[PDB]
């Protein structure tokens, strides 16, 4: 299994953004992080957390051609690719709340309905990932309230294996590394490393014990922090202190994360969050509140970490 | 206790729910008194005084209650006293609704406590303040029964918290406790032993009632508790009888006969069985439409519709009046 030096590209997955002349320049600029991987991330959509139907590849979401382009462009840039189709909820609910009754009842949509819709979604992109030679497929992201549906997840993974021959991971949410009973069904364990400033040493200890109990490769499928006042205390909170710029907060987050998670032989690195298809101008970086590190001191932390000899050795 | 709640805390319920959704301005109108009086002509001996509390979303921990536009404690004392002045026994039914429109059965939190999310512990503390406020009001006003929840499906697996809440309720409220499970869920609640009386929402489709009588009879016999319907009803709308629970189905498409048929079937299969303790019907508004408007009204309400006559002949029939 490769050590991942990664940046996520393309989120939220807007066809008009991905087809702009600006998208190619954005992906080229991302290579200056000294990454060898990118996660091509884009959304699918369902109306509510309790509705069974997932829409994908319809305006304003990415076309299959947009996706083929992003994968081919990344690979042309010498990057290995994780394809990362993510379901979002149109009403704004966090996808971790997607959930149905344990008991099938005639008056409600069922797990079986939602899983059929999720299978259509994920198998569509699994076939794309096969056709385009994606090195890895991420079959879900922080789907916390679905994870107890163990038979349905294992049945989905078996269908994925029949159409996709690359590496499979599932991205569990922050704090959830020990809560997935079906890690054995994927190749590589992964989680969202949005752990607050001051907690990384504790989480390195906690996660090491989980990964050694499973004896499987682990890496962070997401990790990052907005360049905002006190974002480092809640790096996952994309709504905290919008417009309140703090470059140094984001830098401190990255320096601590890499102090504790580096070269350990059980650890396979970082897919960072994230890098837009339409990138702001360098001159606007110092006033930008995004997760993106472009033009910010955290980018230099990432570059020196990814080019350092201990990490270049993995 | 089993088939009979302990003496210190079973009647056959002939009930109609009153006051929903629980708007202070509606309850304080002159019309509220006339509405409740008119309800007694159903030959009911019980009413459920039903009103909402609110939380923002299905995944937020804070419940607001007794703030505009919701019912004041004085509005509630009034409805309970008026009902009792009319000879009715009272079920107090505080119900949590979600401001964003989400069905309360989806109210839910992560099984694992995590630093980044609201916890079950936070929601149960807010739910306890809500339900203990009304449990104390039920005690002060002498309500015969308290319903401690309604179709909270995605909370029901939290057995320790539900049993802990019920023990706190027992400390402030000495009457009969019921919990109203959702349609189809009668066998899915693991803590029925902690309440006095089992109850469900009887919104079963036309053509299914014989089947549900058999299904429910076996569930009730396995628990050895009294059972009744804490809700049951059907809108007077085209094809409502196929989905009696669906308050959004075919609005403004009037069908008096569909509601009538629903009631006739329900009473054909659920009547006088000794394990069964009757019906709290859904529902009756604080502000009642005029009789002359009844034939054009699409609500659950039976006032001025053929279904009212099915209900009255059922509730006054000697078989039922002797329970
Ligand atoms: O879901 C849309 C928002 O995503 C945000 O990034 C999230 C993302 O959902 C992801 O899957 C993860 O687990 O947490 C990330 C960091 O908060 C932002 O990109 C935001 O702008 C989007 O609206
Ligand atoms: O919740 C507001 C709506 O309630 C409806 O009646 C429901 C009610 O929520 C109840 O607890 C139950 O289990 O089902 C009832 C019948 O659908 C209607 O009164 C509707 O008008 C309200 O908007």
């Amino acid at each position: 299994m490769d050590y991942i030096k990664g940046m996520t590209w393309g989120w939220i997955g807007n066809s008009e953004d991905w087809r702009s002349n600006e998208a190619e320049r954005s992906m080229e600029e991302m290579t200056n992080l000294a990454i060898n991987w990118t996660a091509i991330a884009f959304q699918g959509l369902q109306e509510t957390a309790h509705s069974p139907d997932i829409t994908f590849a319809e305006p304003p979401m990415v076309t299959d051609e947009n996706v083929r382009w992003a994968i081919a462009k990344a690979k042309s840039l010498g990057l290995s690719v994780i394809l990362k189709p993510i379901v979002n909820v149109r009403d704004g609910t966090w996808r971790a709340h997607i959930n149905f009754f344990d008991k099938d009842v005639p008056c409600e949509p069922t797990w079986s309905q939602w899983f059929k819709s999720y299978e259509s979604f994920m198998l569509h992109y699994a076939k794309l990932a096969e056709d385009t030679g994606c090195e890895m497929l991420c079959i879900g992201c922080a789907m916390v309230q679905t994870e107890r549906r163990e038979k349905e997840w294992r049945d989905l993974i078996q269908k994925v294996r029949q159409v996709y021959s690359g590496i499979i991971t599932y991205n569990c949410d922050k704090y959830q590394e020990d809560e997935v009973t079906w890690w054995d069904a994927v190749d590589v364990m992964s989680s969202s490393g949005y752990y607050p400033i001051g907690s990384w040493e504790h989480h390195e200890s906690r996660i090491k014990k989980i990964v050694e109990s499973w004896q499987k490769p682990f890496f962070f499928m997401e990790a990052g922090c907005p360049s905002r006042l006190e974002s480092g205390s809640v790096p996952y909170d994309w709504n905290k202190n919008r417009g309140q710029i703090d470059m140094d907060e984001q830098r401190v987050f990255y320096e601590e994360m890499f102090k504790f998670f580096h070269g350990q032989k059980w650890f396979y690195g970082f897919m960072l969050w994230d890098w837009p298809a339409k990138l702001y101008r360098l001159e606007d970086a110092s006033e930008n509140d995004d997760y993106c590190v472009y033009g910010k001191p955290a980018a230099e932390v990432i570059k020196s970490f990814f080019t350092s000899n201990k990490i270049a050795k993995r």
